[PDB]
């Protein structure tokens, strides 16, 4: 019948939430499949050595089931976010939320809230919650004039609810406001580089104000991430027509306001070239589909604007999404049968011959082993000078950038226009609580000019590592040959992209993580770590700095300031000094202190290769290692136990058999999946 | 036919300007008549002496020309000020204007455009004007994080332009926001004090915001202001119903909001006891109003609001305010005709007389003329011997009010939380620039503290007036008996509330001016002067107050800036000690500026008083010497001239009629006017 597309979301993402599981089932067999055979190792022909393996499958299957497509939900004051989640998950449930809050799915409806200040991890009912933690619009624009933060005590509220769509693995994260303070939060806690989607609502009467452009600017702009810009409330357009019912004036009005989003949204519905706008901007009436979902949930939302943006985001999350996310998971099961095919396609045949001749074997291959060792080497000291180099001419950047700030200053200090707050100051006296006050008055000064390098820095991290990915790709095409002759030089019969397994994570293209500090958005979820990490020392700095010319000027002020309340010197005879004072001190400390640091800056370059470094090194060591304890197992049974050499084919062919037979399953539910797409 | 309320506002609006008119008229006729007259005096029996009469009469006819009712009309941002005003007077005239804008009659479509800053009044052309004084959305809400003015260079612009409604006499003020520096400016230019009526437009979607209800206080309570809420955007209410089309839920809504507007405004609404919520609070669709007027001007806007909302705003207007002012008029020539009739009725008789005898008369109320005498020495002292009670009593209030603020000034510093603006204070350097950077950093609470003392003044200094006025009933029914004796001494002959003239303007039942600076409503427009330089003076006061613990605290600050930019003093350290500090120099000065500066309240309450006196005694004095000069020109004749004694009589008989065939026109268009009323 009817299929309404809030049917066609909750349908496909059970659908996924299937496949899904039913990979983690296999991901688990497989895992204890190769996990029971090298246990009898030992009392057999030895172990395989498929530890990594078993270990990577077995996480990779714990990350499949506490899977979950995130979602973070921003908008200004008043737009109709509320409205808006309430017409989504077709309930009145927020209303019509004065803090971060992660609504999740769960049977009972709890709502516990996590502090910073230190209280440990309370609870509560949203009864009491709705009413302890909300602000009226009267004292919510007076914590305003002060850009001041709610409740500074909490980090985030989570809110467990009975909603099916929860259930088929949706996380809702609904952000209380654009200001600045809010944002580092988010940032802070991984969000905005740690959801799949973000819902931006915005709303017709005000079109893409200040406020937003600016956001969009300092958090989103260049950063890869999706999100759909939702023009709420797009029914009231038309009361404010000659003629409310006049189509033609109507689509007129609408037009002058859709060119004023295209302006300001194009720049942000773009991938690798295309463009695609109207598949991330929706008008939308939320009050309208919340009206019509409480009369039947089951509900037509067309003509709510609804429809054609679900569909938009079903697309998103359940046909692209988690494809990739899905294709990862074959990926890596690929390479677990593989490694275990390959090891037992050597040893049955080494079975047969005896310790001299395996020993002799083996010396045969150790130079290919050496060569293996060369690519470990060579590209260890490629991936350091590249971090050594980044590391360097970042904070080269960061540090000129800084000192060039100077320059504008002047300028910059009038278009922005500090407020100190006066009590902040006084009040306390730690040199923190006078600090802080200071560098509240420059948050927004020193979020634009902080976001504006990182985005620089970022867009040559990004580059440096694209290039380390084609680098393994070749040292991976060649570790596969050196490996080749190993096997023919041992057995004697000469046996996507099937590069080597190490060769797959340092390309990108495989991850246990949902994101990393690398360009790598084919990996894992996809998600930028490195934004978070970046755009978190950037501030400290470009703040420290702040924090810095700070010191360099109180005692050139205080002189000013108490050489007048005592009448020493006279009106705007300080000035010409306070500023004599000024250009000398910072001139003869700005150089040191953006050098000084720039060395935070540093450590945070230097770091995101050292991860990535640290970790391609395991897994190549790891292969190395491995493929030699294979051989010497062998020998240290051969020497030690009497095996039934006999018995030993029939349990490592069956080995073989059961891990194969696992990964069809695996492959098959993927290929379904897609094919079901084909048709739809 | 289906007369349209909005031709009743019209017709009475014109009615009312034709009695004015026609008042006008009579009154010039009235003084000419008295005038020529006079003039024919020195060649005849002298002249009368009636030239105060003729001086106030023309004055009050050459005011009745520029009679306008002025309405001042107020409203935050984007509540629908203009998309009200517009359909009120039946145009799409103001754009859906940052600077007060004056709209009055006028042939040509001009706009002139006053500054402050100096320049002379410019002049351009509602095209370029509406252009070049305007902000965006945008660069507006940028001007209100610093809670700066949009144009200061600027006063206020004026608009001519040819509408109907200004034509009957109608004036519109409308105010472009809320905020306090623009108050100020309206209450130094006089407006809220010099307008008839206040049209404070609010928006259902915001029901009195904080910065509504924070000017009402400051600016409108019990400031005796009459002003009508308008709730504009009443139609948004059911766009927010689960049925939109439920008159019955959405009564429901609408009392919800309706509670809250009560609870708010009903203060505002009561005269003398009596509550007139419903006469003064109107729930209305401007947008549904102006829309029908686009289609037809004669448009009947029944279920917009308008209607009653109008038809109250018509009655106080010319069944109020055009009574009350043109009863006045009536008053003022009842005087002159009464003194005229009089002041013959004593020459005539006296020309029979001869010039010994007249003497002897004159001689005879020497007596008499020094007890009137009396009576202006008695009231002048009562009258001084307020003020110096006054002026004392209330610089008490003050000092004492600026002291204890003192006690409290740590809670306040902590509910307002001064923002000082780091470029207001360096920037520049005058001892001004900077002091004036901490003066608005202090704007709201100085204002707050500054607007509750001030009503706390005024409501004194009135009863004070009121008390002079009851005083001078009294000496004028007095003044009366020795002024009838003087007749009968003389005549030989014994011969509204019937006082005299001069008892007329101290008790405030008549002026010449729209506004005075005593409690007296009665007079003239009424208006209330006493507002504009009594809450003006308090500012300067509780501000230099602050610019006093300025300069008290700037040195210990710099001090502790200073000790700590250089390392002498750590953290916390100079902060126990700025305490000691301050503590320390204000209770060692505080007393002393309060005082100092309660000296220009001083100054305030003793002018208030110092001009009531100054009229008041003019007049005393006026009546005595006229009366005396009416007997003295008498002998400066008949021992110089020869009058022929029956041409005499004709002349001065004439001069009698003339003046009370006047007299009764004005006393007729006023009835008639009234009785009109009557029937309607
Ligand atoms: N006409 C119209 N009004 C809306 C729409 N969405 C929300 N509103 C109105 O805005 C109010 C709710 O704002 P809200 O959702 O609480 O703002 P939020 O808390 O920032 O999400 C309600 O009273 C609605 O009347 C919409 O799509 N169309
Ligand atoms: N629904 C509704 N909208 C209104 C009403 N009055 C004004 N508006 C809307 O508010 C906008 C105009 O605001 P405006 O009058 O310029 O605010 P102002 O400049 O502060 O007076 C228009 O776009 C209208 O759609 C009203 O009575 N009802």
């Amino acid at each position: 019948v009817n299929q309404v597309a809030t049917d066609r979301f909750i349908q496909d993402l059970e659908r996924v939430a299937q496949v899904r599981s039913e990979m983690s089932v296999c991901l688990n067999k497989l895992a204890e499949t190769i996990n029971k055979a090298e246990l009898a190792g030992d009392s057999s022909s030895g172990k395989l050595s498929l530890e990594r393996d078993i270990e990577d499958i077995t996480i990779a299957s714990k990350n499949l089931q506490q899977g979950v497509f995130r979602l973070l939900v921003l908008g200004d004051m008043k737009r109709g976010k509320s409205t808006f989640l309430n017409a989504l998950i077709g309930e009145n449930l927020l209303p019509s939320t004065a803090v971060l809050t992660v609504l999740r799915y769960g049977p009972e409806k709890k709502v516990t809230i996590h502090f910073n200040d230190g209280k440990s991890p309370q609870q509560l009912d949203f009864q009491n919650f709705k009413y302890k933690y909300t602000i009226d619009p009267a004292e919510a624009k007076k914590l305003e004039q002060e850009k001041k933060q709610a409740f500074p005590d909490v980090d985030y509220a989570v809110v467990e609810y009975p909603l099916t769509l929860l259930q088929k693995g949706i996380e809702i994260v609904d952000s209380p406001g654009l200001n600045d303070t809010e944002a580092r939060n988010e940032l802070s806690l991984g969000y905005v580089n740690n959801c799949h989607a973000i819902l931006f609502v915005m709303r017709a009467s005000q079109p893409c104000t200040l406020g937003e452009r600016r956001y969009l600017e300092n958090y989103i702009k260049g950063r890869g991430l999706t999100v759909f810009f939702l023009v709420n409330a797009w029914d009231q357009v038309r009361e404010s027509l000659i003629d409310p019912d006049d189509v033609e004036e109507l689509q007129a009005s609408e037009n002058r306001l859709r060119q004023v989003f295209n302006a300001n949204l194009a720049e942000y519905c773009t991938v690798e070239g295309q463009n695609i706008y109207d598949e991330r901007v929706f008008e939308l009436s939320s009050i309208q589909a919340l009206r019509r979902r409480l009369k039947n949930p089951q509900a037509d939302l067309d003509g709510t604007g609804f429809p054609k943006f679900m569909d938009s985001l079903n697309t998103f999350l359940t046909r692209e999404r988690a494809i990739a996310e899905l294709r990862q998971v074959r990926t890596l099961a690929r390479l677990a049968c593989n490694h275990t095919r390959e090891a037992v396609a050597r040893r049955i045949p080494l079975l047969e011959q005896d310790v001299n001749e395996l020993k002799k074997r083996i010396d045969s291959v150790e130079p290919e082993f050496n060569k293996l060792t060369g690519i470990r080497d060579e590209f260890q000291k490629e991936i350091i000078n590249t971090r050594d180099t980044q590391a360097r001419t970042i904070s080269e950047s960061f540090r000129s950038y800084v000192l060039n700030l100077g320059n504008t200053f002047e300028n910059d200090f009038l278009r922005y226009q500090p407020e100190l707050n006066l009590f902040d100051f006084l009040s306390s006296g730690k040199r923190e609580a006078f600090n802080a006050a200071l560098q509240k008055a420059f948050e927004q000064y020193i979020t634009d000019k902080s976001a504006a390098w990182t985005l620089t820095a970022e867009k040559d991290i990004n580059a440096a590592f694209k290039e380390l990915s084609r680098s393994a790709s070749q040292y991976g095409a060649s570790y596969n040959q050196i490996t080749d002759q190993i096997t023919e030089k041992l057995t004697g019969k000469d046996v996507e992209d099937n590069s080597p397994g190490w060769a797959k994570w340092a390309m990108g293209l495989l991850s246990l993580s949902k994101g990393n500090l690398a360009g790598f958005a084919l990996a894992g979820a996809g998600f930028d770590w490195k934004n978070i990490l970046l755009n978190y020392f950037t501030v400290i700095g470009i703040g420290g700095i702040i924090t810095a010319v700070t010191g360099i000027l109180l005692g050139p002020i205080g002189f000013a300031l108490l050489g007048l309340g005592v009448g020493f010197l006279q009106a705007d005879q300080a000035r010409r000094e306070l500023v004599k004072t000024a250009k000398k001190e910072l001139v003869k400390h700005l150089p040191q202190v953006a050098h000084e640091q720039s060395q935070v800056v540093y450590n945070a370059v230097k770091e995101c290769f050292d991860s990535y470094e640290r970790e391609v090194s395991k897994r190549i060591n790891d292969d190395i290692v491995s493929r030699k304890s294979e051989l010497d197992n062998l020998v240290k049974q051969k020497q030690t136990r009497e095996i039934n050499r006999e018995s030993e084919f029939n349990r490592l062919k069956n080995l073989q058999e059961d891990v194969i037979a696992q990964l069809q399953k695996i492959e098959a539910a993927y290929s379904n999946l897609l094919a079901y797409y084909s048709h739809h």
